[PDB]
């Protein structure tokens, strides 16, 4: 009992998973205090994610959700209008409320075909930073970018993520984040019975063999409706 609450305690810290909150409790670590007193036992995601507990245990008002929104839209814009940037999650089907922002990103100088082009998010991610809008990284990869967030004013640090996707695979993505998980699962589900297969890169035919063909084009997520004959399905209805 004593052990299992403590690694549960610490699993709310967002970077310590199962077996590092295991080893943490194995070495005498349980409460908040013991962690603050031993951030040398963490890496960097974790430590951020202690720093900011509180915090990210809140959760975030659509209206300030939209404030969010208009501040990296707006950056996006600036840097180059070609960017393409969405704000996904339940927030994109009207949800009252987030747990932290999701955005995808693209530009049409980024397909599948193409190498990695990691500045594309960086230059955008530094931009956020410069703006004071962008305040900690919890950790950045090549298309990925784990992050906080605060707006400027008391108010709460927010945890913000920002994906980069190829532009012919960038729709499904959007699709897939913006979810629900029921609403995917249907989708999918349908999909199949209209001889397609759908993921969060592409949507591809499904021979009679079973074996997906090469991915369609996809320029909006109404070629995807379209594609499986559904009539589209706005954000707001896509509870399931």
């Amino acid at each position: 009992d004593d052990t299992s609450s403590s690694i549960n305690f610490l699993t709310r810290v967002t970077g310590i998973g199962p077996s590092a909150a295991r080893k943490l409790v194995d070495e005498g670590i349980k409460t908040l205090e013991d962690l603050r007193k031993n951030e040398d036992k963490l890496n960097h995601h974790q430590r951020i994610g202690l720093k900011y507990f509180e915090d990210f245990e809140k959760r975030i008002p659509r209206e300030e959700m939209l404030q969010m929104q208009d501040i990296v839209l707006n950056e996006v814009k600036k840097l180059d209008p070609e960017y393409i940037a969405t704000v996904c999650g339940s927030f994109r089907r009207g949800a009252e409320s987030s747990g932290d922002m999701d955005v995808l990103l693209t530009h049409p100088n980024f397909t599948s075909e193409s190498s990695k082009q990691p500045k594309l998010l960086h230059r955008v991610v530094e931009q956020l930073q410069k703006v004071r809008f962008i305040t900690d990284t919890l950790s950045k990869g090549e298309t990925k970018f784990m992050g906080v967030c605060q707006l400027p004013s008391e108010y709460p640090h927010r945890r913000i993520d920002i994906r980069l996707q190829p532009k012919d695979q960038y729709y499904c993505g959007v699709l897939y984040f913006t979810g629900s998980d029921i609403f995917n699962k249907n989708m999918r589900a349908h999909a199949l019975e209209k001889g397609f297969t759908i993921n969060e890169y592409t949507i591809r035919p499904l021979g009679v063999t079973g074996v997906a063909g090469e991915p369609l084009p996809v320029d909006s997520e109404q070629d995807i409706f379209d594609y499986i004959q559904w009539r589209y399905r706005e954000p707001k209805d896509r509870s399931e």
